[PDB]
């Protein structure tokens, strides 16, 4: 089913690849050109034994060595790139939720985003990394519905997948009507509850049963209802539910439609999907917005960024 668009390069050579990388470095100027070109042809895990035989040739740490070389975007770009796979996720949510600084933008992408398996992994990267826990940064940092959404969705225990029982799913979308609808003010309580737990295939069927007694989409109801973050959230949680590679492709489309582009999500999703499922992610976004990702990335954006960008999408 999913599909990312950076495999692992055949015939890769540690050893070779950090010395063309010595050399795009060493002495007057920076050749971005052949780290960019390098690097986007790469394996996450590849680039990790790359950085490892420039270190145990030249003594040196590529990625220090790189952001002294790199400025701004195309840096920020690279950097993100040669993070660890396992750590990426948890670094983007510990920069979001730090200084005085949360940014629940962030917070709610990647959780509302990521299955079980990976809020997992993800927690304990982030202990073994930044000797904290990641459940008591969020409530320290979060309020409200909000925070209590994300500590559910934190706890990674989303029902597993069995098959269909016909009258909870009656009984689930009757109760999302009492709820919100039919209540005078919002019993938000029971969405957390049944959007946080039940599982995947048994909240698509929900959905459509929700639309079939009240006649709106949950998403429409989500809105009328809520307000904020908590907003935000659910409906983060509803779209990830029906699709994630559909979810993130409008997150893509949103950051760079509005005026500038929000390069922080845009090297945050194509890096974080990259080997997951960056190729369905560009499939949701050509159905849904009727441009390629390419051509919404190449005018977007500049530079070697671009050119960095261009390469890890791919497309025509
Ligand atoms: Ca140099
Ligand atoms: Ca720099
Ligand atoms: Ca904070
Ligand atoms: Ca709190
Ligand atoms: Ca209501
Ligand atoms: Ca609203
Ligand atoms: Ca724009």
């Amino acid at each position: 089913a999913l599909r990312g668009t950076v495999t692992d390069f055949s015939g890769f050579d540690g050893r070779a690849d950090a010395e063309v990388l010595r050399k795009a470095m060493k002495g007057l100027g920076t050749d971005e050109d052949s780290i960019l070109n390098l690097l986007t042809a790469r394996s996450n895990a590849q680039r990790q034994q790359i950085a490892e035989e420039f270190k145990t040739l030249f003594g040196r740490d590529l990625v220090n060595d790189m952001k002294s070389e790199l400025t701004g975007k195309f840096e920020k770009l690279i950097v993100a790139l040669m993070k660890p796979s396992r750590l990426y996720d948890a670094y983007e949510l510990k920069h979001a939720l730090k200084g005085a600084g949360t940014d629940e933008k962030v917070l709610t992408e990647i959780i509302a985003s990521r299955t079980p398996e990976e809020l997992r992994a993800i927690k304990q990267a982030y202990e073994e990394e930044y000797g904290s826990n990641l459940e008591d940064d969020v409530v320290g940092d979060t309020s409200g519905y909000y925070q209590r959404m994300l500590v559910v969705l934190l706890q990674a225990n989303r029902d597993p997948d069995t098959a269909i029982d016909d009258a909870q799913v009656e009984l689930d979308a009757q109760a999302l009507f009492q709820a919100g609808e039919l209540k005078w003010g919002t019993d938000e309580e029971k969405f957390i509850t049944i959007l946080g737990t039940r599982s995947v295939s048994h909240l698509r069927r929900v959905f459509d049963k929700y639309m079939t007694i009240s006649g709106f989409q949950i998403e429409e109801t989500i809105d009328r209802e809520t307000s904020g973050n908590l907003e935000n959230l659910l409906l983060a949680v509803v779209k990830s539910i029906r699709s994630i590679p559909a979810y993130l492709a409008e997150t893509l489309y949103y950051a760079m439609k509005g005026a500038g582009t929000d390069d922080h999500t845009l090297i945050r999703v194509i890096v974080s999907r990259s080997e997951i499922d960056l190729f369905n992610i560009r499939k949701e976004f050509r159905k849904n917005f009727a441009t390629s990702l390419y051509s919404m990335i190449k005018g977007d954006t500049s530079g070697d960024y671009k050119k960095a960008l261009l390469l890890l999408c791919g497309g025509e």
